[PDB]
């Protein structure tokens, strides 16, 4: 998974107001080159549209669950063929679940406490939330005490900005708003817009 | 059938040269607003296309066969689930073949003696075919001598004349190289230029 | 109670260096249109100040207690009549004593981690502090994975900036030195700029 | 060694790529006026720099260990002569073994809950990283609700800011690349320039 994370250098974290707006999204967003797409439970029947997007899987796209908040969650993404579970947070009964099962799991911190408590975990690949708060300084100070540590930002990331974060020398960078706002045509076309501008830098 | 090609105005005539290019372009044509696909047979495999594509189908879109040139071709297309099968030409094999099936077949003629040909066997929705050779004049002559016949011109069609297809008196236009040469993104925002220009006029 | 911060939309977080100074600061609020004041645990004896200005909840003030650090503080803050609990982070001992005291329990959190340890007990409205740090984006991320969580941050906030954290969508504001230093009369002045400036936003 | 921290008012943290880079830069410290000298345990052995650089202990230098995570890194570092240990991240283990041993712990924090978490045991120095992220805001802050603890900040101090930290209030500051980055030479003349800055604020 590392490896798939290293290639691709970007991950769309979509948020929607309906199973329709959701699928929707994820077509214009797989087909500008985001092969890396994280379903949130913040979408109604979020495990629904994990499940009935697995035609994109065939193509090339991996489809992961985002928000996930509790052990119950959890188990019915990684049932419904999550690829990996991404949390807003550190959660140690999560950890020990997506363990026992084998799928990828990516916890969130924002403090050098909540980093180390991850590490005894065994995690190496970290969410940094919210990005924009702790900013790319966070991570160039993070990279003294702990070269072995690497971050994928979510929030704050845009086309001003992108290349920064990469400067810096995060893994991958997660996009919200930034990226899924607007109509599926919209869409599609800041997505190209966003790999053209990583490839580049 | 004929109220769809009345509501959506527009059909996309897909040529591909392989299974992938295929199956990404239909979702880059659908996303922009173009609900009618016709997969040709000149795409390699264009009957896995077409089964493979059927998780559109759920989404609202109607994809159909293209190029069906004997009847051995059409039974895969149809067994496929193909929604519709268009042809280039006039072919009284195919059309009795469809009918036992029920399924929409739309011939293709180029001359009022092909024209009336195809009346005799009960279609009354032809796909006037080279568009751009007969042009815009010919439906405006047909109109006369067979006001109960419509048409769905292919080739020759662009956002420059697009409009003048209507003004004619045209059920839907067949757009092919204009819509679909292109990468994935540009293909889905040449698409959005064909809706808006068609909503139009 | 949460209906009263919504009404309101404005705490005043007093401290102050003696039993005198922070009743007539007190009064220099209240008359201003603040109506809800919290009284630190900084100030000296700051239990018997909670009590004495009894007389201002027969007006429509509603009096609590702040940097509540123990549970022993807390039991004293309670006791002598404290209307809601605030404390400057998140402690599982204090949530507990005040559930069974029926007692309004604001704690406070700065990370996603944290946050997620609050909801779990129970609580969806937050003290978020130090402001100044995690800054008006802090809120605007947390509204994604967390629609039902609600925010007032304290620190920082001053009449040059207080309508973005409403735009962001804060619950309510807290306000500590930029309102409640100077003398009597200047604090009451400032007091009803505050109110003024959030009625206008 | 609290009275140490008050006198000399600065700590460098010192980070080398090998044995040789770290005692070499230890004495460019040293002799321009920084007699703290936190030795990090990202220099490899830096066990053998701790113990080898006991000769500067003679000379007025009082030498720590950083960037200690574990209890086995943090024996090593007390039985090779560490006149003090810094962490990362606030740790309990950690804490217990160096309160039986008698030396002097400073964990770090970020956030209102980890810090009242230290101070329950017994904590009132704490280590404030990254500084760049959370700024001088942060302690301004801090000395509201707890009045009794004093921070170190690490990361970001530089010749432009220093005196801000110190107008905030901070015990004192610990600086990185900012200082030992360059020949050992060059550091020797960062060092003086930061010793006279501060004498000046």
């Amino acid at each position: 998974m590392e490896e798939l994370f290293k290639k691709h250098k970007i991950v769309a974290v979509l948020r929607a107001n309906s199973v329709e707006e959701a699928k929707k999204k994820a077509l214009a967003v797989f087909l500008g080159g985001v092969h890396l797409i994280e379903i949130t439970f913040t979408v109604p029947d979020a495990d629904t549209v994990i499940k009935e997007l697995s035609f994109l899987k065939e193509m090339g796209a991996i489809i992961g669950a985002g928000t996930v908040t509790s052990v119950e969650q959890c188990r019915k993404a990684v049932e419904s063929g999550a690829e990996f579970i991404v949390s807003p947070h550190l959660d140690e009964e999560i950890s020990q679940f997506c363990k026992e099962k084998g799928v990828f799991y990516m916890p969130g911190v924002m403090t050098p406490t909540e980093l180390v408590k991850a590490m005894k975990l065994g995690h190496t690949i970290l969410k940094l939330f919210p990005g924009e708060v702790v900013g790319p300084q966070f991570v160039k100070a993070m990279k003294g005490p702990f070269p072995n540590v690497k971050f994928v930002p979510t929030g704050g990331v845009n086309l001003d900005n992108v290349c920064e974060w990469f400067k810096a020398g995060v893994l991958a960078v997660g996009v919200g708003s930034a990226l899924v706002k607007g109509t599926p045509v919209e869409v599609a076309e800041k997505a190209k817009a966003f790999v053209e501008k990583i490839r580049g830098c």
